[PDB]
């Protein structure tokens, strides 16, 4: 009995980890798309290896491959970054992944730089893109030299920062881009990029129930240290056919990690399982879980489909114990578990 419910809870918990962060991930995807369109306007998106202004081999949205004057060296760095034999050509989606990686690295570099981190932190989401844009162009050290303008940006003196930014060699050497970047700092809007791009862009519980939740928790907490880490959550999500990024996994953890200590303990897991979910019925969660068990969607959980879920979850069971679980849930005797039989098993 416990075996069905422990698996059901774990499967439902996986679904809740995802659902609870889904609005934050929509926001982050939209922000990433915005800065992608921004830098694509300013640096282009090239699918073939090319030479930048300094003569270095680059690809995608200004992704520097090597400073060696060797095309072979460039192709080898490209193949390593992408994970396939590209012969100097990539796809749009590959360039987007490269770009997302360069954005994350730019942010990491910004936050390691004592001159840049306070300004960046103080900026709103659109203005942070302007600062990242400058880092793409000239590097952290170059941007950190803008000492007076950075202070004005930190202090929200938008019009004066804009005046001062325009008095730089940066602006003289590349004024069309600097104008757009400066407008972005000054207004906190995408006005300098919208019209380019034809305006398509930039828009209380029983002892037995507790025991079952603990059992489900242990399928995540595989080392038994009493906590679920980002890495333990990723291991479960992947065995169930998801492929979240590290950042998504970190957001799922953070949203449930009420005491802020970086991992999810059993009390935070219970709280998560008690939460009111947005637009989802209770039948919605049983239906959702049933579809995980019924891999081929024919409306019947077979012994081999159950076998897989149990293996994917790490609920270690013999083939005979899995057959026993089907028989226990089987009411009509066809040797499979249909939806109503599933409902019955979970509601008891
Ligand atoms: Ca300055
Ligand atoms: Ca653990
Ligand atoms: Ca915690
Ligand atoms: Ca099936
Ligand atoms: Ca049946
Ligand atoms: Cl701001
Ligand atoms: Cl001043």
């Amino acid at each position: 009995m416990a075996r069905w419910k422990k698996a059901f809870i774990a499967v439902s918990a996986a679904n809740r980890f995802k659902k609870i962060s889904s609005e934050e991930e929509k926001r982050k995807r939209e922000e990433e798309e915005n800065i992608f369109e921004m830098l694509r306007i300013d640096e282009g998106l090239r699918l073939k290896i090319y030479k930048d202004t300094e003569g270095y081999y680059t690809i995608g949205i200004g992704h520097l491959l090597t400073k060696s004057p060797s095309l072979n060296a460039a192709k080898s760095e490209l193949d390593k970054a992408i994970g396939r034999n590209c012969n100097g050509v990539i796809t749009k989606d590959e360039a987007e992944k490269l770009f997302n990686q360069d954005v994350d690295a730019a942010v990491r570099g910004i936050l390691r730089n004592a001159k840049l981190k306070p300004v960046y932190d103080s900026l709103d989401a659109v203005r942070r893109c302007a600062l990242i844009n400058m880092v793409f162009q000239m590097g952290e050290t170059g941007v950190a030299g803008f000492t007076n303008s950075l202070r004005m940006l930190q202090q929200k003196r938008w019009d004066e920062a804009a005046v001062n930014l325009a008095k730089s060699r940066w602006y003289n050497q590349t004024p069309n881009r600097a104008k757009r970047v400066i407008t972005t700092f000054r207004t906190g809007t995408w006005d300098a990029y919208k019209n380019l791009g034809e305006n398509l862009y930039f828009q209380q519980l029983t002892e037995e129930q507790i025991a079952e939740f603990k059992e489900a928790f242990s399928l995540f907490d595989k080392d038994g240290d009493g906590t679920i880490t980002t890495k333990e959550l990723g291991t479960v999500m992947r065995s169930l056919g998801q492929n979240p990024t590290e950042a998504e996994l970190q957001d799922m953890i953070n949203e449930v990690d009420a005491d802020g200590n970086g991992t999810i303990d059993f009390p935070e897991f219970l709280t998560m399982m008690a939460r009111k979910m947005k637009d989802t019925d209770s039948e919605e969660e049983i239906r959702e879980a049933f579809r995980v068990f019924d891999k081929d969607g024919n409306g019947y959980i077979s012994a081999a489909e159950l076998r897989h879920v149990m293996t994917n979850l790490g609920e270690k069971l013999t083939d005979e114990e899995v057959d026993e679980m089907i028989r226990e849930a089987d009411i009509d005797g066809d040797g499979q578990v249909n939806y109503e039989e599933f409902v019955q098993m979970m509601t008891a």
